[PDB]
RNA sequence: GGUUUAGAACGUCGUGAGACAGUUCGGUCCCUAUCUGCCGUGGGCGCUGGAGAACUGAGGGGGGCUGCUCCUAGUACGAGA
């Protein structure tokens, strides 16, 4: 808090998607000390990427930590996920906000059972774009082993619809390139043009009225109570108006300023991560899942209709039959939510892959409009996507 | 210290003397080692002329415990932990 942040190039989240201790915080911490030194950018370690004692005692992920790396053409703001099957939650919400990911799959273990849970929920969520990266190479000395785990990815990609053959696969070892090795430096330099050449510029909405999802809180000693996440449309004044909508009830606000990464900023732009300052709010009474919005545009809502398409056992989802009463996880931009069905009249019960409507009672309220997204997920996994109809309330 | 003498008391049984793995306080533990054994340490003669050294080894004894940390490796194993 004191440098201030001038607006030069454009902006993009990305995050390291991936199964459970396979390199994914590594490439995390490899793409800081590569990029930093060449190009000539703010340095950082593996240090802080993930610091406490639940991530050290353990070597474990748990919160969705945040890296910015520059390039010549482009300025990135990464989000590494935890990676395990109990921290989806809370990678939900980091992969949200990420626009281009880049998948971490290992050419000796290969694709894992989470590998493909982590794609599914990129799918459903918004996850337009993503990048694989081979993050062993060296333990396996050989040709045609290495090889053969790339085609198992790019069959995986294309089962479950993504472009898969277009999608460009990098070798490189994490390790190699954190030290100062000359061939495998290079070689993750290469991830970086891979980078900005497949994913496009991002198209943001700079136009229709401010919203923020708040995807995690905090309380600056000496500044007051700051809330994180990225600017989903419109634009940040300082000193202006702002009204926190979601959970419990609705309070009036106003911004006494915003920044990106320990900087200062005057306008913060949608489709980037920034840490917005509140006038005269406590940490209890503000929490993760409500919205920063402009007054007016927006009102809380616990019950709405709804097109819920179901999956079944080949998509990946439930393969049983429900009647009212069921009550599964509802993601909405952020925060999940439970919240009984009670279906139309004129039908008994709900198939697997099938697509109708239904009524959905929240025990929270959160903030929603007509024609919004959800990932309806329960049991460990995912249930069906859909869109919000009507309001009600 | 306990049990198991002589003092005294409580509860209990007994008319009473007294009694009770019922309780309670107090209450002398001797022996210079002949033999066997054992740990040490010598004198004698023997071993075939005597003497001084240096070995050999039959045989005997002693010694044999184990933690943690770190690498191999967060590798096999495992959905993960
Ligand atoms: N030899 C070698 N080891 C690697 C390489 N990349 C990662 N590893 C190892 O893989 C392990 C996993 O590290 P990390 O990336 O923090 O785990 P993660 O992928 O973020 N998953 P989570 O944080 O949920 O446990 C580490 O012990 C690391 O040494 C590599 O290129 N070469
Ligand atoms: N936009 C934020 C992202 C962030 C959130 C939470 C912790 C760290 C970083 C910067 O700083
Ligand atoms: C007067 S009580 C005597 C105790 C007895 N004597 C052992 O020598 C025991 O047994
Ligand atoms: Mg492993
Ligand atoms: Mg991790
Ligand atoms: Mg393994
Ligand atoms: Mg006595
Ligand atoms: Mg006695
Ligand atoms: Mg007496
Ligand atoms: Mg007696
Ligand atoms: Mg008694
Ligand atoms: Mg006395
Ligand atoms: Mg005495
Ligand atoms: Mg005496
Ligand atoms: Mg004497
Ligand atoms: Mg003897
Ligand atoms: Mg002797
Ligand atoms: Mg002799
Ligand atoms: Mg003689
Ligand atoms: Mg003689
Ligand atoms: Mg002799
Ligand atoms: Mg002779
Ligand atoms: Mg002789
Ligand atoms: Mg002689
Ligand atoms: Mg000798
Ligand atoms: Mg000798
Ligand atoms: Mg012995
Ligand atoms: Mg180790
Ligand atoms: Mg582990
Ligand atoms: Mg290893
Ligand atoms: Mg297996």
């Amino acid at each position: 808090s004191k440098e201030k942040f001038e607006r030069t190039k454009p902006h993009v989240n990305v995050g390291t998607i991936g199964h459970v201790d396979h390199g994914k915080t590594t490439l995390t911490a490899a793409i800081t000390t590569v990029l930093a030194k060449t190009y000539g950018g703010a340095a950082r370690a593996f240090n802080q990427i993930d610091n406490a004692p639940e991530e050290k005692a353990r070597g474990i992920t748990i919160n969705t930590s945040h890296v910015e790396y520059d390039t010549p053409t482009r300025h990135y703001a990464h989000v590494d996920c935890p990676g395990h099957a109990d921290y989806v939650k809370n990678m939900i919400t980091g992969a949200a906000q990420m626009d281009g990911a880049i998948l971490v799959v290992a050419a000796t273990d290969g694709p894992m059972p989470q590998t493909r849970e982590h794609i599914l929920l990129g799918r459903q969520v918004g996850v337009p774009y993503i990048i694989v990266f081979l993050n062993k190479c060296d333990m396996v000395d050989d040709e045609e082993l290495l090889e053969l785990v790339e085609m198992e990815v790019r069959e995986l990609l294309s089962q479950y619809d993504f472009p898969g053959d277009d999608t460009p696969i990098v070798r490189g070892s994490a390790l190699k390139a954190l030290e100062g090795d000359a061939e495998w430096e290079a070689k993750i330099l290469e991830l970086a043009g891979f980078l900005d050449s497949y994913i496009p510029e991002p198209e943001r909405a700079i136009d229709k009225p401010f919203l923020l999802p708040i995807e995690d809180v905090f309380s600056i000693s000496g500044r007051g109570t700051v809330v994180t996440g990225r600017v989903e449309r419109g634009i940040i004044k300082v000193g202006e108006e702002v009204e926190i909508v979601g959970i419990k009830e609705t309070q009036k606000s106003t911004c006494t300023g915003v920044e990106m990464f320990r900087k200062l900023l005057d306008e913060g732009r949608a489709g980037e991560n920034v840490g917005v300052l509140l006038r005269g709010i406590k940490r209890e009474e503000i929490e993760r899942g409500q919205v920063l919005a402009k007054p007016g545009t927006i009102k809380p809502h616990t019950k709405f209709e709804s097109e819920v398409y179901i999956l079944s056992k080949d998509e990946g989802g439930r393969h049983t039959p429900f009647f009212k009463g069921y009550r599964p996880q509802f993601y909405f931009r952020t925060t999940d939510v439970t919240g009984t069905i009670e279906l139309p009249e004129g039908v008994e019960m709900v198939m697997p892959g099938d697509n109708i409507k239904m009524v959905v009672t929240l025990i929270h309220p959160i903030a929603m409009d007509d024609g919004l997204r959800f990932a309806i997920r329960e049991g460990g996994r995912t249930v069906g996507a859909g869109v919000v109809a009507k309001v009600l309330s």
